[PDB]
């Protein structure tokens, strides 16, 4: 996936969508 590591460390969408939908 296009998305770094701490946005799944910090599960919560704080990143966008696309990294967990």
């Amino acid at each position: 996936v296009q998305c770094p590591h701490f946005c799944y460390e910090l599960d919560y969408e704080l990143c966008p969508d696309v990294c967990y939908v």
